[PDB]
């Protein structure tokens, strides 16, 4: 039922979702100004190099692009986390036009698109279990902004036209996540939650400074997506972000000084 549309977007989720106006809701404004260096950070490791990705879909309100989750092998650890955290899956958020489509903002600044590359905490078992705790998932958000292309990305774009419509899947093993990172980890951090319904409160937004570049015709691709079923009257997947939320009594801390 919940979508991004004018009678079930961001604005209605509240009905079914109380939590929607809850005390630490995602995304948020990122003012650099405010964001405190914080020393107890410990260093970021993103260990991708054994990552095994298995299938994309369409849900209908994204892509995603899953991996086996079964063992430890593409694992977040360090900076504010405590244990480790395995990948998941990843997807974007981006925009009818190159001027909006990021969920965080900096200093009011929307991108054209956002990355999420979510991972959940070992030591509760599952995600279903992780997302019942405060602490069970961590999410790695890397901005989009439109320039060169990004070479580890096309892979991703070429496969789109195979997966139109809402609940179209395809084969996508032997892709490499490690293509899709900036060259700095200088990173913000903050507790959050879910960004669709349900909405969870249990996430550590992990949100890199440096935007990756993608080209123009790479985001035009992900516009050519539709939220409806094979069959039904098309409406193009744009314009899949929340925004921002009410900071509440929450910090952003940043790893840099
Ligand atoms: N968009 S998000 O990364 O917060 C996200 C991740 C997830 F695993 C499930 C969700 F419903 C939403
Ligand atoms: O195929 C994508 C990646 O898969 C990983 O499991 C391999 O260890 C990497 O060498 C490879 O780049
Ligand atoms: O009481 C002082 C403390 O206030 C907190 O809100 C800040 O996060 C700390 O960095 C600071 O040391
Ligand atoms: O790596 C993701 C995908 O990239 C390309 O589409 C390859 O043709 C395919 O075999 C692979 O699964
Ligand atoms: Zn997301």
């Amino acid at each position: 039922h919940w979508g991004y549309g004018k009678h079930n977007g961001p604005e209605h989720w509240h009905k079914d979702f109380p939590i929607a106006k809850g005390e630490r809701q995602s995304p948020v404004d990122i003012d650099t100004h405010t964001a405190k260096y914080d020393p107890s950070l410990k260093p970021l490791s993103v260990s991708y190099d054994q990552a095994t990705s298995l299938r994309i879909l369409n849900n209908g309100h994204a892509f995603n692009v899953e991996f086996d989750d079964s063992q430890d092998k593409a694992v977040l650890k360090g900076g504010p986390l405590d244990g480790t955290y395995r990948l998941i899956q990843f997807h974007f958020h981006w925009g009818s036009l190159d001027g909006q489509g990021s969920e965080h903002t900096v200093d009011k600044k929307k991108y054209a698109a956002e990355l999420h590359l979510v991972h959940w905490n070992t030591k509760y078992g599952d995600f279903g279990k992780a997302v019942q705790q405060p602490d069970g998932l961590a999410v790695l958000g890397i901005f989009l902004k439109v320039g060169s292309a990004k070479p580890g990305l096309q892979k991703v774009v070429d496969v789109l036209d195979s997966i139109k419509t809402k609940g179209k899947s395809a084969d996508f093993t032997n892709f490499d996540p490690r293509g899709l990172l900036p060259e700095s980890l200088d990173y913000w951090t903050y507790p959050g939650s879910l960004t669709t319904p349900p909405l969870l409160e249990c996430v550590t937004w992990i949100v890199l400074k440096e935007p990756i570049s993608v080209s123009s015709e790479q985001v035009l691709k992900f516009r050519k997506l539709n939220f409806n079923g094979e069959g039904e009257p098309e409406e193009l997947m744009v314009d899949n972000w929340r925004p921002a939320q009410p900071l509440k009594n929450r910090q952003i801390k940043a790893s840099f000084k």
